[PDB]
């Protein structure tokens, strides 16, 4: 569904600590709520030497801020990665100079219009408008219904709060 891929990708260099400052979905109920589905605050990126990709974030489950750590396999296309779930996931990297921000979005693999949710992640606990701007450029031509962003303060905590 997303054809926005980044090329000459080098994934090591996404490494360490992100923040996610806004996310979107296709369908509202994938971020509805603190313990929506795909509600997910990413901490830290960790790609291995062999080339895949960790993911340390934080999900609320029950009635708590729960820490995940989820593996991303890289796939024959540098930016784009299959996490092992239940189903096939793919993750893809939109574009990232690194050193401030990285848009990437997490799609389902099925129909008849699979899921989609993608994300703003910056450096820094900074509201970063140029960061936004093209997150927004991006969202365009998606099927988004429902767009979150979170400020500085809820940066800092866990879960944004
Ligand atoms: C796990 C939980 C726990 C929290 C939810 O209540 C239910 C759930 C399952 C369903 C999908 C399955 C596995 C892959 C998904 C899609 C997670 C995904 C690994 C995050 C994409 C990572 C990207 C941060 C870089 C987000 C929701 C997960
Ligand atoms: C209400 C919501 C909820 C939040 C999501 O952005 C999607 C939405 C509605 C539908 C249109 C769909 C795709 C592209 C649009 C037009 C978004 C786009 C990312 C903003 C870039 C500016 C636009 C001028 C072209 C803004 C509204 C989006």
């Amino acid at each position: 569904i997303v054809t926005q891929t980044m090329k000459g990708l080098d994934i090591q260099k996404v490494a360490g600590t992100w923040y996610s400052l806004a996310m979107a979905a296709s369908d509202i109920s994938l971020l509805d709520a603190q313990s929506a589905p795909l509600r997910v605050y990413v901490e830290e990126l960790k790609p291995t030497p062999e080339g895949d990709l960790e993911i340390l974030l934080q999900k609320w489950e029950n009635g708590e801020c729960a820490q995940k750590k989820i593996i991303a396999e890289k796939t024959k296309i540098p930016a784009v990665f299959k996490i092992d779930a239940l189903n096939e996931n793919k993750v893809l990297v939109l574009d990232t100079d690194y050193k401030k921000y990285l848009l990437f979005c997490m799609e389902n693999s099925a129909e008849p219009e699979q899921s989609l949710a993608c994300q703003c992640l910056v450096r820094t606990p900074e509201v970063d408008d140029e960061a936004l701007e093209k997150f927004d450029k991006a969202l365009k031509a998606l099927p988004m219904h429902i767009r979150l962003s979170f400020n500085p303060t809820q940066l800092e905590e866990q879960c944004h709060i």
